[PDB]
């Protein structure tokens, strides 16, 4: 149950060096869900009511995706997670090439403004660039523009979007 | 070999109703290597010599993700693919919500400005629309905006990128 949804090797030796005493950037792992993940993703939208059953079962869903689906966690050292993020990667049908997504980035708000959000991204860009993307994108909102381009990204196309 | 990628069920009758006589939609099967599906991507990017023992390997890969990867095609009824799109459904860990993601939408140069783009991104819509998506995304560049705005989606954000 502290088996890493993917391999501690993916993850940032050069972040791990900057983060704070005790903190740490690892992948997602089962047992998350006794140390408050559910509650950092309340920072991105309502979640509802989960139980251990359905974790187990989601956990397991997203294991068999583990080369697509990379989420990992700031851990405070104190068993409590204040932030996630995931980055989701695109293996094309580029000469068949790979693009990553990054996606549902969330810092508790008590921990935001500390560089941890950075610290994230930093990682999940290491992530893709080890699997072998040659680019990392993410849709952003002109209100959080800045955090993304401080964390080196810059303005590539529009997100266009169709709702049912 | 002409076992279809994903159920043609997810095709939208509406489209079907309206492409020009002896035209269709479907999905991608393994067949469509003999029909110049490659070629079509040719407009999206640069591709490369592929051979049939590849292309076979890389659909097997693909039909290992039919509930993520849905590539259709728009066949000529004489055995031509002319326009092919994407759409990646995203299964989160939203209440464990769906986005679809349209991705490599082309339509062949001597077929453009007939619809068949239209028609590609409708029936794409209807696929997500069908198996849970909430809405469906997409990046693209100023360029090509109108072209989105005409199939019924509107600005929602900023593409940031990320290069290695
Ligand atoms: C692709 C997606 O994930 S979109 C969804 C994004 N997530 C959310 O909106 C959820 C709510 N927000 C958050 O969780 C956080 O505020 C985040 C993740 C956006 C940013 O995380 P934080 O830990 O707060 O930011 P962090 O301290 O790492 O920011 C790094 C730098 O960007 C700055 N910054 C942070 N947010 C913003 C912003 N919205 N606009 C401009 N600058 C910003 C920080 O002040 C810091 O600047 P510095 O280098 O000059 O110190
Ligand atoms: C998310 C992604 O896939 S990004 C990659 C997009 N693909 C490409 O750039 C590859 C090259 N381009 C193409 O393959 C095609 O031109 C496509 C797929 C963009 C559009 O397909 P087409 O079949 O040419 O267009 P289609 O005729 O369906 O267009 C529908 C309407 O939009 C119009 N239109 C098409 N392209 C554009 C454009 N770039 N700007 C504004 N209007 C446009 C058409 O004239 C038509 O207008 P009408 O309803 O008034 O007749
Ligand atoms: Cl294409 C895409 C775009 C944005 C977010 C995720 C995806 C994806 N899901 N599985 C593979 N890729």
């Amino acid at each position: 149950e502290n088996t890493p949804l993917f391999s501690p090797s993916l993850i940032s030796p050069d972040v791990l060096a900057v983060l704070p005493a005790d903190y740490t950037i690892r992948p997602l792992c089962r047992s998350d869900y006794k140390r408050g993940y559910l509650d950092v993703l309340r920072v991105l939208t309502t979640v509802g009511d989960i139980n251990e059953e359905q974790w187990n079962s989601r956990y397991e869903w997203i294991r068999a995706r583990s080369d697509e689906y990379y989420l990992l966690v700031v851990c405070d050292g104190e068993g409590r997670i204040v932030g996630t993020g995931s980055l989701v990667v695109e293996r094309k049908f580029h000469s068949l090439g790979m693009v990553g997504h990054i996606e549902d980035i969330a810092v508790e708000k008590g921990q935001q403004g500390k560089k941890l959000g950075l610290r994230i991204i930093q990682a999940l860009d290491y992530v893709a660039e080890k699997v072998g993307c040659y680019k990392t994108i993410l849709d952003c909102s002109e209100a959080n523009e800045g955090f993304y381009i401080k964390c080196g990204f810059k303005r590539a196309g529009l997100e266009m979007a169709h709702y049912y």
